[PDB]
């Protein structure tokens, strides 16, 4: 039966306090499966500065510390241990929200808007893109 | 408790049926009161090369609420409206005013085009200040 | 050289006269071909609830090719052209078959409410293979 | 007279090599001043992986090296000098580049749509929200 994506931002405690009760409510719908992934992201730019010459830590050991929080939030989720799962991923998180939309299949994604504490922009542009090129039903979250 | 939001094209039967689902089960979470609103489009280019409103309102009611019907909802849970403007003005107004705790709506008209998302569903999606499912 | 398209709104002033300056800089760069279109849009809707195209059009061409004269642009070098559908739908097409290097719109109907680019130009900045200038 | 901002990512050589001929062009109609701004992304993520405990380069030195790669960048175009402006900033591409609009005032924002290698969006994140909420006309490279 029915698989939900849960885009986690390790990085703000109310983008993901915001969700929980959705979650929850269409979880028990019909005890779906939920997917929470956290996507470490990718640093074009500082790369061009030469920072990875110059050294950011391990990949494997940001992975390791990223899915230690996640897994932390996720116990946030009044869900049954069996009928969830966390997942970390590298890249842009638009992109690795929706490769994991595609391949899981996701029946449902539900992200926040955006960010509290900026207000100018009403839609986040992680937000806004997987809401535009999901190919499964997105539920934006206010 | 909570309001839903439900804005109809009733021209269109499969922007209508893909929502019947989520619809009865954001319902049903709760006991929701569920507002349905179908919206005559303004025409300013045809004013600009130069039936009454009343009924084309009528009509558009009559359809909506055979639409209705598609729908397991509680009755007394379920209103119908009809108003006339730019769809995504007037249902973002209607968000506004209820309040809506959320809005359901599908995400364009699939067809042989490129467009992921429709001009109404993306405004709405945007600019509404709830919670919004954009259903697939 | 050069192709611009210039979709034209002719029932609206100012999203006209706001891109003028534009154009006509645009065009005297490498002396440029300027098309432009006006699209009569779907009634989808009303088709739903129940004068001739061929007279609609003749009409917007009209209306089109006064509007043109706003414009100070080589006589020879410019074309107007009508159209009927959804105005993102024929704009993209137009801009593609030309082929167009250039789209020039306005953003939006500048009003009291909270859009900040209107359903056309948010649909042809996105999906136009060329470039789009984009006024404010 | 007029005032044109050309946000440059210094990331990657085509967002840049493809707006020259425009921003040339769009400079000679009326010998306008011509600001070119590179944005130094802020990293929230990375910070709650503490990585700033740990360590990043300092932000003084960062700036130093985006300045002169953008330096290096601007000389591409051809612009009389007292016509062209270096500018760095530190945050959200999108943020700097619509405060500079707005600060300067820019008469045009002049952007590349997208990354070149990346097909799959048809507008980058900044280049959409910049579009759509520079108070100023914004002419979209492709
Ligand atoms: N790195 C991430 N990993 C997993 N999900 C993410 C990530 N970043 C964002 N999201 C998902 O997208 C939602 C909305 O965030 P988004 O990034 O689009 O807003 P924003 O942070 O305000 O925008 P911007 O990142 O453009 O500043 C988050 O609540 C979360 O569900
Ligand atoms: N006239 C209307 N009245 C009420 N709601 C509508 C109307 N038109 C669209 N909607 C709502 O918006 C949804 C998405 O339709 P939308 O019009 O955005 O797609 P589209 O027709 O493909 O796009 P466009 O009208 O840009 O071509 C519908 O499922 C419906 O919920
Ligand atoms: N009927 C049309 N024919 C030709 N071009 C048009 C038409 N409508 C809009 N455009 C082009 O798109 C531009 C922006 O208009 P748009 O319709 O996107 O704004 P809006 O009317 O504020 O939005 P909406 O129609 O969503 O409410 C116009 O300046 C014009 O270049
Ligand atoms: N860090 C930056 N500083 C200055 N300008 C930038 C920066 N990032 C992007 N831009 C401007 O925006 C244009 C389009 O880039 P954008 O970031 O939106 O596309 P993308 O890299 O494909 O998207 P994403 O960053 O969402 O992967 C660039 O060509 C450039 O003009
Ligand atoms: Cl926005
Ligand atoms: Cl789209
Ligand atoms: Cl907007
Ligand atoms: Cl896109
Ligand atoms: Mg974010
Ligand atoms: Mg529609
Ligand atoms: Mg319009
Ligand atoms: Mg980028």
């Amino acid at each position: 039966n029915r698989t939900i994506l849960v885009p986690i931002d390790i990085s703000d405690s109310e983008l993901t306090q915001r969700v929980i009760s959705h979650v929850e409510a269409e979880a028990k719908i019909d005890d779906a499966k939920v997917h929470f992934l956290t996507v470490i992201p990718s640093l074009p730019y500082y790369a061009s500065l030469g920072l990875a010459s110059a050294e950011l830590p391990a990949m494997d050991d940001l992975k390791a510390e990223a899915k230690s929080q996640l897994e932390a939030i996720i116990k946030k989720f009044n869900l049954p241990a069996d009928r969830v799962q966390a997942h970390v991923a590298e890249g842009s998180p638009k992109d690795k929200i929706l490769e994991m939309a595609k391949k899981l299949p996701a029946d449902m994604v539900i992200i926040a808007s955006h960010r509290p504490d900026i207000t100018t922009y009403l839609l986040g542009s992680n937000a806004a893109a997987v809401v535009r090129h999901a190919e499964c039903s997105v539920l934006v979250v206010r």
